[PDB]
């Protein structure tokens, strides 16, 4: 019986992108699918990355292109306090009032972003990094995307 929200399902598919010799940008693209029987409202979505941040203390977020528009992408970085396996940092990505929203179904579309440090990452050591996923879009069940701040992709960084 349970209610919509409660039936909302998402989920989002990964490319990892290319890294050259500087070395200080995480370059990827995600695209985000209605899974579900009712449309979600983009403003409810939000999506993290998880990584360590090598030192960096200045780690900042920009998105490139979305369908909808970039000014309707925000992002923020923060510190993750405790120790957890492949991150200390996460990059939460969100969407404005306006961005639209999801049919059942539907889907985003790619949507690349970059994080960009001062000095080099090295991204084996990140949780949400997938290297295999550098041909194709795939699965990975690394990053997480929560529905009004309730999980429902992926799995997260596990103290
Ligand atoms: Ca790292
Ligand atoms: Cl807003």
């Amino acid at each position: 019986s349970q209610t919509p929200d409660a039936n909302a399902s998402i989920s989002v598919s990964y490319k990892c992108g290319v890294k050259d010799g500087t070395k200080n940008t995480i370059r990827a693209t995600i695209n985000i699918k209605n899974t579900g029987t009712t449309p979600v409202n983009l403003s409810d979505i939000k999506v993290r990355y998880w990584f360590t941040s090598d030192g960096n203390e200045q780690n900042n977020f920009v998105c490139d292109y979305a369908a909808f528009g970039t000014d309707k992408v925000k992002g923020i970085v923060k510190k993750i306090e405790n120790s957890v396996p492949g991150a200390d940092t996460y990059c939460e990505i969100s969407f404005t009032e306006d961005a639209g929203r999801l049919a059942p179904g539907g889907s985003t579309g790619t949507i690349p972003f970059r994080i960009e440090g001062a000095a080099e990452y090295d991204q084996t050591d990140d949780y949400s990094y997938n290297s295999e996923m550098s041909d194709d879009f795939g699965d990975n069940t690394k990053i997480t995307a929560y529905i009004k701040d309730k999980l429902k992709y992926g799995v997260e960084a596990a103290a």
